[PDB]
């Protein structure tokens, strides 16, 4: 079972991106998926969860109504869409998703340290 990502590219500010979150062998429709970004020599931070029943938790309090999270049942996949983007946002983004802790997008450090499956990350660049 396996969690990859896509999405990521190098836009300038003011663009967006969409970023999905695709499981291999199993449905995310039971599960919390949480978004995570991280620059090498910092510590992951999160930003977005959505949760096994679909309410979206905010991990960041900043520029909330840029990030949008969705769940397509039907690909079996997870997207982070990131609206007007800006430098400050570049970064590896990565999805998580839990076996403990039962569909719930917790808060971003315990969910970051339940997580069981990691996607491999994407680059997202803002210049």
């Amino acid at each position: 079972v396996q969690l990859v990502e896509s999405g990521g590219g190098l836009v300038q500010p003011g663009g967006s991106l969409r970023l999905s979150c695709a499981a291999t062998g199993f449905t995310l429709e039971n599960k919390a998926i949480g978004w995570f970004r991280q620059t090498p020599g910092s510590e992951r931070e999160g930003v977005l969860c959505i949760s096994k029943s679909g309410s979206w938790t905010y991990y960041t309090d900043s520029m909330r109504g840029r990030f949008t999270i969705s769940r397509d049942n039907a690909e079996n996949t997870v997207y982070l869409q990131m609206d007007s983007l800006k430098p400050e946002d570049t970064a590896v983004y990565y999805c998580a998703t839990t076996t403990a802790g039962g569909g719930l997008c917790w808060d971003g450090t315990t969910f970051s340290r339940l997580a069981s499956s990691w996607g491999q990350g994407t680059q997202v660049t803002v210049s």
